[PDB]
């Protein structure tokens, strides 16, 4: 009664080889999941960099993009410009502002840039000062339509009355055009 | 004997020690491996909403430049266009569709908008039935498109509407509802 | 010479928590091994649209490149386009000469434009051809010459007018790459 028995130490042994397998399934297992995860950090790390790149570029582009949406300026320090959209091009050159009955209004020489004359354009405004939400909540904006006639070449008076800012604080104009009546010769 | 040996026992003993430490290895292996998983888990789901946004932009941008490479309209639909491929400007006025043998004749106007002439333009064409509104039926709609290449030696002095002809076998005026047209600028002559 | 009782019973004692053990690290290998295949899917996955995103976003990037500015080899270019999005010239290479120090290229530019366009500024690099190679690019682009050529020429429309570009540290039968852009600080539109 101090000793062990012989049989139950062999069943003992057989269990021990038995485990010795199983640890050694576990072990092989585990090497290949440490293989495969190391993989799998390397490419997410890859993945992650090269998305990095693709924003930064893809940003650089949307932003050269923009020159073709429309024009901003601040008519305050600006002469010439230029308005744009892959279809029609405009130059345009500000005379004076003038304040007027709760606002301001533009006196500006608008050229026909093409070698036909394109007549009813309308123009897309957006103005005010020189921020992010609320300074662009303080910005007015307004459709106007118009039968103006642009002919080749020739400078050609327009006037852009603007409600709600003064000269001294008007600074800035957001400015595109809409070709929904466009007609391609003299109106 | 009817009992079991002393050494016999020493020894398993001693591999079940063994045994001890291996399975306590594993056990921290396991752990650790649990902690990675579950980053990379985290990681994934954030690379795949930031893939959705990127592959979003990059389409809005891709789209926007195809602008320049060639104009798309629905000549049924549609009078004056331009084509501007950032060097040449072109705008056109459709005067007419009408039906030949098994197809459309279009007789227009181009006009060249630059201030120097151009002369021995070629166009690129591709026309057929409406633009299908689903993604599902692209593939087939391109295949059942027409497509050729117009040689002309047409010269287009500066602001002169000058009458072009587009013959487009295989589809009549009434199912004609897509027409992509491009400038090849291969043998382009300014003066 | 016989094996103790009591150490037998330990050791039978501590082989079942072994197998407990065990059993617990086999279930969890499992667990293991199948969120390990979702993960190398939807990688694949993955690895398969970036791949694409890449493939597109490099050819809109070599396209806005042509807005950007214009890229020639005057060696084998007579006629070439400059486009900003603005101002739009034509211009064609007459000859390419060589001078004390550097080359001089005569050509002729063209307004393509309605209206006058005056004090254009040109902003030019130049040197030596674009290897195809792209790792041999950032040390070619080191040894590219630059500057800017302030103008008081007057571009009347639709008139080829004459322009000369002297372009020095470089021979005619060596000047195989030149980028020329629009500056436009101080154009005036008559």
């Amino acid at each position: 009664d101090y000793f062990a028995d012989k049989h139950l130490v062999e069943e003992m042994k057989e269990q021990q080889k038995e485990q010795e397998t199983k640890i050694n399934l576990l072990e092989k297992q585990q090497k290949e999941q440490e293989a495969k995860i190391n993989l799998l950090e390397k490419q997410q790390a890859t993945i992650i960099n090269t998305t990095k790149k693709v924003t930064e570029v893809v940003g650089r582009v949307e932003r050269k993009q923009r020159l073709f949406d429309y024009t901003e300026l601040d008519p305050s320090q600006t002469h010439y410009f230029i308005i744009n959209n892959g279809n029609i091009g405009l130059a345009g050159r500000i005379l004076s502002i003038e304040p007027i009955d709760n606002g301001s209004v533009i006196h500006l020489d608008l050229v026909n840039l093409l070698s036909i004359p394109v007549s009813n354009l309308a123009f897309n405004m957006t103005w005010g000062t020189k921020d992010l939400p609320r300074w662009k909540q303080l910005l007015l904006n307004t459709k106007m339509d118009s039968t103006i006639e642009l002919l080749p070449g020739a400078w050609t008076n327009v006037t852009l009355t603007l409600k709600g800012v003064s000269p001294n604080n008007l600074k800035y104009l957001k400015i595109g055009i809409d070709m929904e009546n466009v007609i391609f010769d003299s109106i």
